[PDB]
């Protein structure tokens, strides 16, 4: 079963709120190590676990001063060693983030780089000279806020950060670092992980020659990665990322992942045209295993959407591989983003049956199984960085990375002391205590869909093809063999009624699921779905 990635599901972990054994008001590793009985109830085929490695924290976990180690808040190398085997014990694919696109201010690399123009590790980072004005040498703004540029007297030189100030980008462009970077992927490899979550994997390369970007022309579409306010979203991304030098670096990188039979890497795109992106990084089968893009992970959320997002893919490279993602630690929960003005109880049991029904892999986030609302931070607990540059008109990402709410009681179960983030009030009634053996909770739904899906060849990796259900309803069928499913989804709160476009074999229940099939005439209560099987 070396091709259990391609269109496996994996739940990804948060460390920081998942479950803090130790006390100290922070998730660490043996909290997870303690829940892997939920999380493989879940009926997931593994995790993915955000970065645990040493680091100050600052845009918590993604600015690395260590990659072959643990921080010590997170607990140590053992306890990694004792969740990954307990999580193969139970079946469990073990994937963890890997940060290669930019290391820490504080990682030894860039303390010796910074030191002078001469030094080893000069040209490990990305500097250039001043302009004869003394301001950045190009227009590339970070993510963050303000130019990609900050200037370092010791050089005399800025450096280069798409991210954070503390956050200096890597200089792919320098083969030695690219190699260091293998290196440090191998040392997880060799304890045996089963994959990579690629941070920023199209960043890796920018342009040598530090061209401007062109900027957006008034009116057209911006980028589906950053919120609207942030004035990164004025300009075209050509230069400052997606190089095409990085397609021979995947090429390595995967060479690396080919020595260990059976692992596999999913990339994060953040680019102007994603699904492009990763089709193009995921071709070839000589590069990325899969990618997932903020297609999913942004606003518009309906079945006509849902249905150019599809076409548009399937105009792609027929040999890509997509991982379908509605929520993750950088973005609002979907029972919010999308489900905001929808039941809160059933929307996101058909938005999920979506998820798990597109043809790709999926990544599922921690609490989605619960129809977790956004949570509401308060200013003075705000801890991302990100959510102190356009605040109001962003607030950040800490709206996502509250606690987990194991149980109803105080702190959701999830610390004996006041947490780095509040528990929000609006979790605890959806806690997993609560949720645990009520069969008409989310939960349970996950559940079900997961073992439905999990049964059903076609649900695996078969083909997909958009079917003529409505304006209203989504329709396609999945293909592999002697199987072919019908199936239709209700994202809507009102009932909905189509043709049906081919011809049913018969019906498939799965998790309370409702729907009326009256000969030819199938009906859909609000926000149910169903599956049939096609003669
Ligand atoms: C280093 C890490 C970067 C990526 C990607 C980033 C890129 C933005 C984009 O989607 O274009 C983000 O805001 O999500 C991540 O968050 O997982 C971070 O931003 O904290
Ligand atoms: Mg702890």
């Amino acid at each position: 079963n070396m091709m259990w990635w391609r269109g496996g599901v994996i739940y990804q972990i948060y460390p920081r709120s998942f479950l803090d054994s130790r006390g100290d008001g922070v998730g660490d590793l043996n909290g997870i190590t303690e829940k892997l009985d939920y999380v493989a109830s879940l009926n997931v085929d593994g995790i993915w676990l955000s970065p645990f490695f040493t680091s100050p924290m600052l845009d918590f976990g993604y600015d690395v001063s260590d990659y072959r180690d643990v921080d010590p808040m997170f607990g140590t190398l053992e306890d990694f060693k004792a969740l990954l085997e307990k999580a193969h014990s139970l079946g469990l694919k073990v994937m963890i983030d890997q940060v290669i696109s930019h290391t820490s201010d504080q990682h030894p690399w860039f303390q010796e780089s910074r030191q002078n123009r001469t030094n080893p590790k000069a040209d490990w980072f990305v500097w250039a000279d001043p302009k004869p004005d003394g301001t950045p040498p190009n227009n590339w703004l970070s993510i963050f806020g303000g130019s990609a540029w900050t200037f370092d007297s010791r050089r005399q030189q800025y450096y280069l950060h798409n991210f954070l100030t503390s956050q200096p980008d890597v200089n792919f462009h320098h083969p030695e670092a690219r190699q260091a970077q293998l290196d440090n992927m191998r040392f997880w490899l060799d304890l045996g992980v089963d994959g990579f979550r690629l941070d920023t994997v199209n960043f890796y390369f920018h342009d040598a020659e530090l061209r401007d970007n062109p900027p957006v022309p008034k009116g057209e579409a911006k980028t589906l990665g950053a919120p609207e306010a942030n004035p990164y979203t004025w300009q075209r991304h050509v230069y400052d990322l997606s190089r095409p030098e990085n397609l021979d670096f995947l090429k390595d990188l995967r060479a690396l992942m080919d020595e260990y039979p059976g692992t596999t890497t999913v990339g994060e795109i953040g680019d102007d045209n994603p699904l492009e992106r990763m089709a193009e990084y995921t071709a070839g089968g000589d590069k990325l295993h899969m990618a997932y893009t903020f297609d999913l992970l942004n606003m518009p959320h309906s079945a006509s959407y849902l249905r150019e997002v599809i076409e548009r893919f399937q105009r792609l490279a027929g040999d890509a591989w997509p991982c379908w993602a509605t929520s993750n630690h950088d973005v609002v929960r979907s029972a919010t983003r999308w489900g905001a003005d929808e039941d809160p109880h059933a929307y996101p049991k058909v938005m999920l049956a979506v998820l798990f029904s597109l043809r790709g892999s999926v990544c599922l986030y921690q609490g989605e199984e619960l129809g977790l609302p956004e949570a509401d931070v308060p200013f003075e607990r705000i801890q991302d960085p990100y959510g102190k540059v356009l605040w109001p008109e962003f607030k950040g990402r800490d709206g996502c990375r509250t606690p987990m709410p194991w149980t109803d009681g105080e702190q959701g179960g999830f610390s004996p002391v006041e947490p780095w983030l509040p528990m929000e009030a609006r979790h605890l009634e959806l806690a997993v205590s609560r949720q645990q053996d009520d069969p008409n909770a989310t939960l349970n739904t996950v559940r079900a869909l997961l073992a439905f899906r999990r049964s059903h060849p076609a649900l695996f990796d078969g083909d997909l093809s958009l079917v003529d259900v409505g304006d209203d309803l989504l329709g396609f069928t999945r293909q592999k063999g002697d199987e072919t499913l019908l199936c239709v989804f209700n994202l809507t709160g009102q009932e909905q009624q189509t043709t049906l476009p081919v011809e049913v074999a018969s019906d498939l229940p799965v998790a309370h699921f409702t729907a009326t099939r009256d000969g030819s005439t199938l009906t859909l209560p609000a926000y149910q779905a169903a599956f049939m099987q096609v003669a």
